[PDB]
Parts: C-alpha cells; structure tokens; sequence
C-alpha cells in the first residue's frame, strides 16, 4: 500500500469524523446508556471477538435483531475487520430467508431471542454457518459476553476501497430474492454527498451538528437509509428504540429530546393517532418520510402539529437516497394546502445524480411536467449488478443507465413526481396510462376499503382496465355504482373518460406479500 | 469506460451540483452579470474555443489575471478539457514566474492586460508558448472575442478520475519553487468534505445556500481555498471584485450583500480601519481569516463590530484545508475575550484528516496541550509530491505521513495552535524554543516597528537566540534598554529566564521576500 | 486453433465412431422409427434450428420429457453447437424443478406435453426463459416443425475440449439440490474408458457392436450412465420405450430383441413379477443393475431364468460409472448362490480410476475385507466443484481426493462392498456401526414392513441406535417381541450383541422424499 495513495474506507468515518465528543451518548431504549469513548471501545472488542472465532478478509456474517447499540456496532466491526456483513429481512417468510442464507454463504449468525422459532423451522437446512450468537437483551447476551473477555486495542487493516462491505437481499418480482452489495467507497461516498446536499440546507430540512437522532427503519432494509453512518460522523447523539411500539417511540421523544428521525407512512399515522400524541410538543422534530409515496392528507395532518416532514427517494439498489424534498424560503410561506403538496413530492435529485426520464427506446424525454417515463440513473453509490446472476443484471443495467422501475415526469423546476411503476402500467392500445391515479378515485368512496387495480388483455385496445375492491364493513353497493361513481369524473384520454372497460369486481380478500405489499402478479394469475 | 463505474469528475460538481438555479446570478464588479445558464453556455463556448486552438487532453493552460468571471470559468473549462490549469503566482518576481512557465511547459498563456509590462521582461526567453491571449475589461478582450465565435453546445469526454486538474508552484525555502498538482478525484473530494464538515455545523460558521460568496483571496494561490468550487456546487451568488481595493469592496459587500468571504489579517485590517467601514452594517458577514496566524486583537476588533470571524490552516500542498474553527454553542456563550481566543486558534481538522504531532524521529507525542512537536497528515487531497522533484519529495512524506513544516500542540480537546514552523526553532543546547513567542514580546514595546528573531551557533549551548528590530519614527533608545524590557517578563526555561543570550541588534531596514514574508534565511547570511 | 493439436470434442463420438452403418435403426417404442443416417441428419436440422433462434455458445437449453430419440438428438445437437444441456429431473417437486431453472439460467425449455401441468405451477416465476418448445409424440410436436423447416447441412465448429457439455442438479442433503457439470473431454475419456474396460471382457458380461441398446434409466439422471454414448459410438440398433410400463417394455425386449440394457432394482422386480414375463425367453439379456444395491434375492430370481445381471456404482458427481462387476471364468461356474454372492457387490473399479479407502483423517486404511472407511476417488470424469459453490465445493474435494460419502470395505483380490452411508453411520461412543446390516435383520421378520433405523444422542456412549418398523396387514406384535426378533442373532460388537439399547419403536408411515428415498433427517427432527 502506497501511504500516499488514500483508500476510502468505513473505519475513516468513525475514526475521522465531522466532529468526535467522547461524553456524548449512545442510547438503547431504557436499556442501556454509554457514550461514544465506550462505544469505540467495544467496537475494538467485537473486532477482536470476531477474529478469534475466525472470521478472516472474505467471510459473511449474517445479523437478525432489530435497532439497538448492537446492530450499530455491527455496522462498523465487521466491515473494518473486512468481512461481508449480511443483513436479514426478519419479515420474510422462512423459506425465502433459508434462501438468502445459503445463497450468501455465512459463517457466523447473529440472531435475537425473539427470532429463534423462526430458525426452529430453518436450522434443519443450514450447512455454511458454523457459529449461532444468540442476542439477548438483559443479562444472558452471548455477544455481551463475547465483548467482555476481549482487549479494547485493535489495528484495524488497510485494504482496498473497492472490497464489498455489505449485502442485504432485496426481493420484488424475480421469483427469487436478489442480492446486491456497495463497497466501502461507496458508503464513504453515500454519507459525504448526502450531509453535504442536506446539511447545507438554509433553514428548513437540515441535519446537523446538534440533532438527536432516532431510528425508525428496520435498519435491515437500506442501511436504514445511511443514517446511522451520518450520525456517527456527525457525532450526535443516538437513540434506539429496538421493538417499533407506537407509545414506546412518543416516550422516547419526549424524553431524549429527539429531533430527527425517518419512517414511512403507517408507522406516521400510527404514532399521529396514538392517544398520547395529542398531549406532546412536536415542533422540534423532522421526519422524513421515504418508505413510500408520502400521502397529502397525512402529510396535512402533520403539518399541523408543526413537524418539518418531507419525502425522499431510494431504491435499494441505489444506496438507496436519490432525491430529497428541499423548500427554498420563498416556498416555506405557502399555507399548509400548497406546502402539503410540496412536501410529498418526489423530490429534486441529490448531489451527484443524474436522474433522465426515458422511454422504452432510451430516448430521454423532456422535463415539461407532463411526460412520463422510466426513470433511469447514474450515481456513485450504484451496485454494479446482482449477486450470482447474470440475466437479470444485464437487464439492470441496460443502455448504460441503472433502471429504477418507476415511471414519473420531471418539472422544469427539478421536481420529480413518480405516477406508477413501470410494470404496472395498462397497455391500453397505443398508450400508457397509470394505474395507481384510478385507485384513489375509487378509494374516495365511502364504501370501499382497498382497491387494486390489473390489466386484462383484450383484443383490440391491448390490456384494460380492471378494478378489485373490498367494501367495508356493514356496506353492500353492487358494481354498478362503483362503475358510475369513477364515471362522476372527467378529464381522461382514449374512450371519453375511459368508462366502459373498468369491469369492476367485488373481492373478499386481496392477495398481499410476505411484508404487506398487495401482490399484483398473483391477482393476475387468479383473475385471467 | 464502464458506466457502472462512477469516476469523480469536475464536470460532476457543475452538472450534477446540490443546487442549481438558472437565474442566480454571477457578478464581476460594476463591470458584468450574467445567470448560471449564461455562465454554463460560456463554459461550453470556452470549451469550444480551446479545443480549435489545438488543447488536447495532455496540455497545459496558463492563466494570469485578477479576480474575475473569466477565472471562474477556467476553473471548469480547462479541466473538464482534461488539460491542465496552471495558476500563475502575478506576485513573484518575473525571474521566478518564467522559471514556473518553462517548468510547467505551458502552450497557451490568458494573460491579463495589467500584467503585460512583466511578460516584457520575460518573453524572449520563452519557447513553448504559442498562443497569448490578452485578457481585458471592457470591449477588446481577446477571451470574449474567442467565446463570441463558438457554439453553446458541447459534449465533455469522460476519463480517469486520477487524471492532473491543477498546478501552482508553491515557493517556500528551496531556492526554486516547488510545484503540485492535483487531480480530479481530489477535488472533488475536497469540496465534499469541507461542504460536509462546515455546512453540517449547528449554527455559527456555516455555508449554507441561502449566502453570498465573494472571495478576498487571490484565487491563483490554492484554488483560492477551494472556495469556488464550493460555492458553485451550492449555486450561490457570486461576487467577484477584480483588483482589490479597500473602499471598493465596502461597496460591493453593502451592495451586492455579501454574506461569506474570506481573506488574510492584511486585508481584514485594511477593511476595518477605512473611514467608510465605520458607518456600514457588518452584521451579516462571516469572513474566514486563514491566511496566517490570526491575531487576537484584530479578531477582538471585528468581533465588536458583530463579524463571524473565524481562523483556518492550510499550506498549499494540502489542498488547502485541514483544521477550521468550529465554536459550539457553550463556546458561543463567552465574551468577547474569550471567544476572541477560541476564534484565533489553528482549529479542530476537518473530516478525513488524521493529525499528528510527532518529534524528529516519528515518534507521536501525546495531545496533552503542553507538548509541541512537527504536525504530519494523512487526507484524501494531498499532493503525491513535487513536480519534477526526488528528493524533495521524498523529504516531504518522510515516515509514510505529509510533513507540514510547523510546530504546534494539540489539546485534548482536539483544537490545534502552531507555535512556530520547524526551520525557525532555537536549537539551544538541548532544548527547542519557538522564535515566534520572543518576537510579539519586543513587538509590545513602544519604540520598535517590526522585530525578527534568528539564531546564532553558540559552542556550549547551540544555536542562541538573537532578535533584529527596526525602531520606530523619532524614536532612539539603544540596545540595552531593550535588552531590559524582555528580560521584566518570568516564566521561561533554561538559564532563569533566558537574559544573557538575547544580543539584541538594531536594523536600518529588514530584507523581506517578494511576497512581503519576512526572509530568515538571507537574514542569516547577512549576519552570520 | 492448432489443426496438429486435437480437442477431444462429442462430436468426434458421432462422427468418428468404433463403427457406422448407415441402414442401422433407431426405434422409438410404437412410434417412430429411422436410421442412422436419417439421425445424423435430423442432429444437423436440429443444429440449424438452435442457430435460429439465438442459441450462442454460452446458452443453456433446459430439456424436461422422457427417454426417447429427441433426448437422443438434445444429447449431441446442444454440446456441439458449443451451448450447455441441462436435464431436469421432472420426479423432483416443483419447487425445486423452479429453483434448478433459476439457477442454471435455461434461455429455451423443451418440455414434453405431459409436464405442461408441473409448469403451470411454476411458469410465474420464470424470468430467464424465451421460449417454450412443446414436445408431443403424435404429430403436433412443434420440435418436429422446428426440424422440418431447416436444412441438413451443418458445419459444426471447433472449440476447446474443456468447454461445458451438461448439468443436471443433484438432490442429497444439503437443503437445496446442487448443480454437477462435465465437459466434452470428460465424457469422450468416460465413453471410451467403460467402452475399454467392459467392452474387453473375456466373455459375460460385455457390450459389443451386436447387441440392441435399450435404456430403462431416467436418461436426465446421470446421461443414461453414459451409454447412450456408448451405444452411439458402437453404432448399434437402440430401442426407447417412452414412458416406462412393465408390459410395454417385455413386448419390446421380446419384439426388438433387446440384449442390452440396464434400470434399478424395482423395475427389474416389476419386470419379473409380470404375468407375461414368465412365458418369455430371458436367455440373450444383460440388465445391468446399477441404481441402489442389487439385493441377492432379487439376483438369485433373475439368475433362475438366465439372465446376466452385475451390478455398478456410480453416484451423479463421478461420471457416474467408477466400479463394475466383472466375473472371471473361474467364477462362473459357481452355483447360483454364489454367482448371487458375486454379481450383487459394488464390483471392482474401471480402467484409470484410483478408489481409496480413508479414515475421517483421511489415512488409507488397508484392503483387508474388513476395514471400513470412507471411499474417496480419483478419477478423470469428475466434477471439480458444484456450480455456484464454494463451502460445499471445499467439502467434496477436501484432502485432494473426491469424496464419495459411502462407507465399505475392499478385498485383497479388489471387490468393494459398501456397507452403509457416511452420514447414517452410528457413532456408538468409540466405534463406527453401519445402520444398513441392522435394518434388514428387522427386514427378516414376518410381521414388518419397512425399517428405519436412525440414532439418538446418549451421554455415555453417544448416539445410539433406534429403529422405526411399519407393521404389515392385519400384524399387530408389540416392540417387545420385535427386540427379542433379533436378539436371537449373535456375533456384534459393544455390549454382547447391542441388546438393551435397541428401543425399537412403531411408527403408522414414514417419511419419504420427493423421489422415494426414506428420509432419514426428517426422521431424526421429528424423533428427536
Ligand atoms: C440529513 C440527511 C439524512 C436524511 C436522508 C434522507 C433519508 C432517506 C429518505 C428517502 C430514501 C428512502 C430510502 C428507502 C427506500 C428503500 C426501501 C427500503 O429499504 O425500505
Ligand atoms: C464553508 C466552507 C468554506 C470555507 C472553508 C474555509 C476556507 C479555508 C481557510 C483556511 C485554509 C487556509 C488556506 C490558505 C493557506 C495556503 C496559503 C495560500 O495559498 O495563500
Ligand atoms: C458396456 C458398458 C455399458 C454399461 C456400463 C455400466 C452402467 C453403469 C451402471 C453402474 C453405475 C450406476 C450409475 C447410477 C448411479 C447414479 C444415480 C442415478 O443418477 O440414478
């Protein structure tokens, strides 16, 4: 190695911070308290533990726990040490994690308590794994006994910025899951364009140097969104709640002061509803709402109790943070209405992003707030392909572009709005229309709980419109008036509003995935 | 090139920046404005213009003017070109500057009309310029007429990030001066983790994007900071004021509000003491003194005027930035004095820098704040070595570390002060003694105008000190009352206080460099 | 390429054969019959067919129907078009059939019409695969339109000998099936070293150019045990029943005069206990029972109508062929209790395979005929690792030999005899006992029907033995009389005769794989 030549490495980020104070505090919810001196201090334990159980340059070790100091040091041990580290999706059903684990081949497992039934089925069909470190919370924790027999002196190795550091399987439409991985240059790089395109903000959306963050993603699914390393660069203090309780998480704002955190829609309007939400100040605290397109009225709800929400962008293939909501002065003086419907947009894309609009050509349509098209992206935190496969990374990266699989138009502004997803679109004839915009017309009834809209291929206009709609309780209107309700409407393409093809259809129970996701591929399997 | 393969480029801070409004505006002084989409055409239009007078990839463009919208422009054209940008020091002597043309082996030369009488001294003895390009204000510059001629439209190549961007030839001790280089992956790191350590802070010396930018700094010096590049990632306003005048640039701050700038104690004292300062509102202004060693009482004397003033180390071979002060709010509680003793210290390092202080022999002296020793760095934007240069080079990573050249203590805080620089240390006996501290206590008195210590060989205990002082007008009082005045001071090392080795001498006239240092080395000669 | 450097290529095989006769038949069962020559121009059709539709020399073609002459055709067009053929088990459930499809990445499938229902089930799950070719048996068949429409004339190319020519995805224990693969040098060496090695026999059991080839083994399984190949290169008249029935089959033999042939022991008990088998002439056939342990009694009722059966082993990571019993003339003479004794073992190994017998430490064990160890090979038609493998790769080959996960013995004169399985072995405190010899004790009682004997922990002499016996109709004996059943016996080991820790136990059905294999792990989770 040239000491010359400097390598972009994890260890830089806890070692060469933005800022470092040794007396500041790292929380596990009325669980444990220590500060940042005690926590580079078990960093270099875990570090130690892990070599001696043998955990050499290439290996894998898999986590399974929720958000906790534990999980944080993980985030930091292992890369260092050089290994892979492997995040498992604890929502998954048994047999797809059993697939995670043997297609990513670990060595060692870290797994809760409360997650040992579901090893209990699993167990049986494992042979890589050689090493089973059982997560407790009180007293009988097998990785806090492994700390405590280790030294707090480590060397941490020099090696190249391009060596994987992490991998956590996201599954979508394959069949399969599929495995991407970054390195450690493009975390490095993830945590230094993110705190210098949103810290950098003039008043409104900004982490800085005196926040107290909080969790409130499973910090299994993205790096819960690289801000675990944000934070620790900036040296703030730290709160982990573990078990998302939606009265457990108010406590824990209200007594630890937090005033930045990021979750997704449901666990928003869980914790807004909660009896003792109504009781609380707010107005020091800075949501960000990333999961999954940032609903208005919810938005509006929460606009009232003075919290700075805004939505953000990524992917899981895309580190994930593509694009931030940013509000220039002269748009924070709107009333709730207008900033509401900025607030959940999209978003302008970050620092380093390139973000084109294309058609199924790669033909890179205009910016004119109209047109839509596939998103396609260039960034330096972009995982080449995926893991093991070979078909589906070409089709990953094809034209030079990362495909995002989202279909959205782009103001002249910069706002990024996405309309629908790429594979949800009805091919009606010779154009493309969403289907996400017709399911909200249909939900706006009172007599419909959840809408889920397919395509059924019929000759002359391709594949139609065709709605499933479960009623709700003690409301029974047949599809006669669903149909003419979304008829009440105007301002459509094709067949005047496009009404005789809708052939609504009542629906006991609609299909969902494993997380909770409604499973549109299944409802075309049992509807054609 | 594979487009999964993210190189970090310039062109990637003008085209994919964090924010970018059209109709923000750039200023050149009473002279000229235009828009960020009007600057972007230019740059494609010089882009267009150097690549028909033959600027291949390898070549190397020399640039000599003030301030101006034309050297903003060949920050970006030049190396997105992938040629090199070679900033001519306009205050050398012509000596110097021709042997930094013929070492740099420059093809193209913009160079200003102002500074033509030099070029007469000095261009017959130049071979591998071809093009001089007459750069001037108002109608007849020969860079606009060559942009006027050029499309709008261009499209920049994509190389290697390690390709050289910059050169500048620093002059130190050597006898010739030394020229660095950086490249494209530097600077752009450079940019992100500054914007990431000073835009992240929680309220004092931020950046932000709601700010001002005008540079005080002669912007041919160290990227003047790195500042531009900053500045127009963020796109801010941007003001640039050409040749500086004190009275002039009163004006443009009150004018044109200017919110963030930075320059040398010379200049803060010469904006200070104008009659027009007096009656001006300051009070939104954050100046950054890191030229050299900001003193207390100039910073005591703009903190009463409500200014952000605030001290920074760099050193021309380092990007420039390594340390910023950084004040927390318990710090911005204190009062004037204290405040003005924290706003002047060298300053924590910024994120990605390592810092030690080490002795002669590498060694890693504590941070105890007491102990002083040679500070050496490890940062991602750090030149490899000289230009041309072995030995020098190897002198300067000596130990696998970037030796500075100076003399400081650390706290366990982790704020820095240097004390001296290594060459200026008094080698008496056994001990070292910084220069520095004995100068400002001659310089308190009432009768002396400028004081330089050096050091004479002395056979029992090394080299001694010895202090050179130039008097005052009207006043005469020999060597013996000074002698006198230094010794009324305590607490110093070795024999009691160090009295009988001072020898202080008197000085008609002081040999200073070109740039206006003090010269100790030809001091030396002239006395030993 | 080098025209003075051969490649040992399939194509050789089909065009450089021991003997060609171009009015020699293939027959499909009832269906179809050709010659050779008709044969090699159907394999250039299909050849041409491939080409078209964008077969490259990467592919893989996924072939799923029964033993016919397409499968004959798809084992000699795909390898020398350079493509990989991958046979899928269609006896596996449909899980893993979807999962060996992912894996393997087939770009066509040809599937028989009658396993279009098995893909209804998993065709949502597909991604890689372009097309489906749908194959009948009537006149539908769209591979026979495929064929019709090309010419036959083909000029095969030339590439190197170590390309990949097949896959097939073992199942064992590991959780998920593995994927084994060969190459056109391997299965050219395994033609021609079973060819030298049987083929040379003085005078029982050899397979010369007068024989009539006819397959009674999966052909997806193991390439047919390679003698497909075989009887190709021999150029003799080969027979292909279809879908296995045991009353089409003896009208074949007797109609085709079938000599040749080889299956596993139920089909040969099935053929047996036909009613139509007993008034037909037995004396011109050379089953060859390779599958799983040729029972004596079996041999000794195939001996009483003249037919000469031997056993082989192999095991889908190995060739498969590595050992064959071959009868000197000295033995053949015998009666037919010991000809049973003789033709029911392992066998000796084949021409240029190694076959050691090692310890857990790998330490060659002598050849005393009573020494047991594990079987470890050498070999040149081995697999050198499992497809997208590396812990389970490490695992095969460890210690320079390739693990075969069997247990036996090996007499002085060279006859194996395999007495259990390396993971059913019980580890009865210090000693080794083979659980296979104790089960068919248990075997020999009237009132049982099937027994699996599997192993319990036990503190003082580890894991112990444990049988599982299914009683017969209308049987009902309690476990105490069944453990005084074979205590009668004597000569063992341990405690007298391993008496008192039996702990038989009676079980109404027992779990079985996919394919029919007792499953002895299942049987330990649900035991245990
Ligand atoms: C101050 C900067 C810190 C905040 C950065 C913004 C947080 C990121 C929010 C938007 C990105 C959404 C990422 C989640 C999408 C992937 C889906 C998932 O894994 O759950
Ligand atoms: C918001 C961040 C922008 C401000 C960054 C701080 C500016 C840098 C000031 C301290 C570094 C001093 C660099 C000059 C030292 C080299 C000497 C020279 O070239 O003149
Ligand atoms: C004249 C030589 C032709 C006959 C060669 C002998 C045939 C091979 C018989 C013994 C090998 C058994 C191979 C099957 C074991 C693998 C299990 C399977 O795939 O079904």
């Amino acid at each position: 190695n040239d000491p010359s030549n400097y390598q972009l490495l994890i260890k830089n980020l806890l070692f060469s911070p933005v800022a470092f104070n040794p007396e500041q505090e790292i929380v596990y919810a009325n669980h444990r308290r220590h500060s940042y001196k005690t926590f580079h201090d078990r960093v270099r334990q875990f570090a130690n533990a892990l070599t001696k159980m043998g955990v050499k340059k290439g290996d894998t070790v898999a986590v399974m726990d929720y958000d906790s100091h534990r999980y944080l040091e993980c985030y930091f041990a292992i890369p260092m040490i050089g290994a892979k580290l492997h995040m498992i999706n604890v929502r998954l059903s048994p047999e797809q994690i059993l697939y995670t684990i043997d297609h990513a081949e670990d060595d060692i497992i870290l797994i809760h308590e409360e997650f040992l039934p579901i090893l209990d089925q699993i167990k049986g069909r494992i042979d890589t794994v050689t090493r089973y470190v059982v997560l407790r919370d009180d007293e009988e924790c097998e990785y806090e006994r492994l700390l405590e027999q280790e030294s707090t002196e480590y060397n941490f190795p020099d090696f190249d910025e391009n060596t994987v550091a992490t991998t956590f399987y996201t599954t979508g439409t394959t069949g399969f899951p599929k495995g991407v991985f970054f390195t450690h240059r493009q975390l490095v790089l993830h945590t230094m364009g993110i705190l210098s395109t949103i810290g950098t903000n003039a008043s409104q959306g900004r982490l800085h140097q005196g926040d107290i963050y909080m969790p409130i993603t499973p910090m299994f699914h993205v790096h819960a969104w690289g801000l675990p390393y944000m934070a620790t660069m900036l040296g703030v203090k730290q709160v982990y709640p573990g078990k998302y309780v939606p009265d457990v998480l108010l406590n824990l704002i209200e007594q630890e002061k937090v005033t930045f955190s990021h979750c997704v829609p449901t666990i928003l309007h869980l914790l807004l509803s909660s009896p003792k939400s109504k009781a609380m100040d707010f107005s020091g605290w800075k949501v960000v709402i990333g999961g999954a397109a940032l609903p208005k009225a919810l938005c509006k709800s929460a606009l009232e109790r003075d919290i700075d929400v805004f939505a953000g962008y990524g992917m899981s293939e895309t580190g994930p943070i593509l694009s931030i909501v940013q509000l220039t002065p002269e748009q924070l003086e709107l009333d709730v209405d207008q900033q509401a419907e900025y607030r959940s947009k999209t978003g302008k894309k970050v620092a380093l992003v390139e973000a084109y609009i294309v058609d199924e050509d790669m033909n890179k349509l205009p910016h004119d707030g109209e047109t839509a098209g596939e998103i396609v992206v260039r960034a330096p935190w972009l995982t080449p392909n995926y893991y093991k496969d070979n078909k589906n990374s070409k089709a990953l990266w094809r034209g030079g572009y990362l495909h995002t699989g989202d279909v959205a138009h782009i103001d002249d502004e910069g706002f990024i709005k996405i309309t629908d997803r790429v594979k949800d679109m009805i091919k009606i004839s010779g154009e493309w229309v969403s289907s996400l915009e017709l399911e909200d017309i249909l939900h706006q009834h009172q007599s419909v709980s959840e809408v889920a809209v397919i395509g059924m291929p019929h000759n002359k206009w391709g594949e139609v419109p065709l709605a499933l709609v479960t009623l709700k309780e003690d409301a029974q209107v047949t599809e006669k008036e669903l149909l003419g309700f979304a008829k009440d409407f105007i301002n459509k393409g094709i067949l005047a509003r496009e009404a005789l093809l809708l052939k609504v259809k009542i629906v006991d129970e609609i299909a969902k995935t494993s997380v909770g996701k409604v499973d549109k591929k299944e409802l075309r399997k049992l509807h054609l």
